[PDB]
RNA sequence: CGAACUUCGCG
RNA sequence: CGAACUUCGCG
RNA sequence: CGAACUUCGCG
RNA sequence: CGAACUUCGCG
């Protein structure tokens, strides 16, 4: 099934033995895993989606290209990058099972992988890797993927505790009127925080963030 | 001293859009039209990868748990301003407002290279061997010294010799298991603190005890 | 820069 | 071989 | 990189 | 011979 996978991605490798080093994990060999390809790729696939990042985002401050960032090389995008490679049907492990963790470390070996195999030519392997993905990429830049929020996160525990959403309450406003400062107060069930902010949702996903803990901390 | 063309000179590369290099060197402050940031955040990237190919080909050691440290040490602002220093850098740094530091130096370092990887067509070949030809000695150098960032025993005794002029002290509380998988108990101590550390060997256990010690120190 | 020492990293 | 702390010497 | 003590494991 | 730890030597 090697030659499946090199059709997927479009290239057919000139030493298999390194390929196959790539899709095994730890456990199936102690001496042979992708642990070292594993560190190449994450920094080669790192510099492949900035690559894109920076030309692609509506917006280019660091401010904005942080957290779109942040999901683009998250374990998430990666392995909707690797389904598109039905990667996890040629990944070789011994003990238990495959994770999400897994596919993505092997989908940074891959890359690796190419890389070195191709005569460590960044250049042909930038190309083949946006071939794939330069599409599913510019989409997710454009759409404003980012990682879920904490108001976002506390429904969804409150939701699975008490099948019910928090409630957020405005308890001050100070300040001048362009320079106003926030206090919410965020509630579930007979847990209260307060949050402060430049605006009522910020100061929301402060109240929200330390009532999450408050809450998984009983 | 402060002429492009110099700093050309020193990289080895000649640029055919010189605008490209100037907002590399230059600060929010000088020009908040266009600076470097937007480079800087590309240059970190590529950088990043130079240094990991180098990394992962002449470590000694393949394993992940030592490759860390030294990626650790060969990103850091210190070591962009060792090779900074190389290029005589800080002197074509356009600044407006504050003083030139070592972030600075450092995020310029990267914009650098985001601005040459630009110029030359976006081509990581090109701009990964030029970056090479300047640096590669000097990171395998560091490779091969094990240079990486100061280890916790280290930190503290420096923090407690700062504050009471004296070095910390270790004791050896307990040792346990087969003589194939011994388990350290230690404790660390300055003063009126001190902490436990556990590990597989006395070192590692001093290395956690010294660790605690430090956030205890931080606290008070 | 040089010397001693303390702690640490790599081979 | 390499890094830093302290100290003395030296500039 | 190297020597030895203790222990475990493979032949 | 391989591995873990302890002490030590050289760079």
């Amino acid at each position: 099934m090697l030659e499946q996978l090199e059709k997927k991605l479009g290239y057919t490798f000139k030493d298999k033995s390194l390929l196959e080093k790539a899709l095994t994990h730890v456990s199936y060999s102690k001496k042979e895993h992708y642990e070292t390809l594993e560190f190449l790729g994450d920094a080669l696939v790192n510099f492949f989606i900035v690559d894109l990042l920076v030309q692609y985002s509506p917006n280019k401050r660091e401010g904005f290209l942080s957290p779109l960032k942040a999901y683009l090389i998250s374990e998430e995008f990666f392995n909707l990058l690797a389904q598109k490679l039905e990667l996890h049907k040629f990944i070789r492990i011994k003990r238990g099972k495959i994770n999400e963790t897994i596919i993505g470390d092997v989908f940074q070996a891959l890359w690796a992988a190419v890389y070195i195999d191709s005569g460590r030519d960044a250049n042909f392997t930038r190309e083949l890797f946006y071939k794939l993905f330069k599409e599913d990429i510019l989409s997710a830049i454009k759409e404003g993927r980012v990682k879920k929020d904490y108001k976002t996160i506390l429904q969804e525990i409150t939701q699975k505790r008490w099948k019910e959403r928090p409630e957020y309450r405005l308890i001050s406003v100070e300040g001048p009127h362009h320079k106003k400062k926030f206090i919410v107060e965020a509630k579930i069930k007979e847990y209260r925080t307060l949050g402060e902010g430049k605006s009522k949702k910020e100061a929301e996903q402060r109240a929200a963030e330390e009532l999450i803990k408050l809450l998984e901390e009983s």
